[PDB]
């Protein structure tokens, strides 16, 4: 967990400017979060990333645990190996609310953080999925009471979130 060049925005909330891949290998944290969809598969944006660097070893063992498992729910997590890349991943479910999927669950998907003392995680349901950066963040600070160090890359949303936050 050995974290450098975050800014703190709350007594337990980090932020940086950097690719989570990168972070994760420098770092080797206890915890990864990806910022997943209910069937694990990771075909794109942070998801495709994580998997990428274990070489696809994260998405046949994403393949097995649907197999016996079945897909998560929105706003829910299931913890699998991290690989090469952290001790554990926490595949997160935040709400495509492009799709109809409500807001609200955004909360529910920042409470699995707090089963962690300390994550390395990208913001929620941003992109893609549709909801605003930046209140996805004010829900993390919210609802997030453990140590979580948030890794941005768009050097242009890492400008406005700290802008708006402090
Ligand atoms: C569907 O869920 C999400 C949730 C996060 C996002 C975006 N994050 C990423 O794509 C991302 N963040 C950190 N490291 C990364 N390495 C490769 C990709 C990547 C948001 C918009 C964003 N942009 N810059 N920082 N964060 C897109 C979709």
């Amino acid at each position: 967990n050995s974290f450098s060049g975050y800014l703190k925005l709350t007594d337990n909330v980090y932020i940086k400017n950097a690719d989570i891949v990168e972070e994760a290998k420098k770092v080797k944290p206890t915890v990864v979060v990806n910022a997943a969809n209910v069937y694990l598969k990771h075909g794109g944006g942070v998801a495709g990333a994580l998997n990428k660097a274990t070489n696809n070893a994260m998405q046949v063992e994403s393949d097995d645990y649907i197999a016996t498992n079945g897909p998560l729910k929105v706003g829910g997590s299931c913890v699998l190996s991290g690989h090469n890349l952290a001790k554990h991943c926490l595949h997160v479910v935040g709400p495509n609310v492009n799709k109809g999927e409500d807001i609200q669950l955004l909360k529910s998907a920042y409470e699995n953080f707090n089963q962690h003392e300390v994550l390395l995680a990208p913001l929620l349901s941003a992109g893609i999925f549709g909801a605003d950066p930046i209140h996805s963040l004010r829900v993390c600070v919210d609802t997030v009471r453990t140590n979580v160090y948030l890794a941005v890359f768009d050097k242009n949303l890492y400008d406005k979130l700290v802008s708006s936050f402090l």
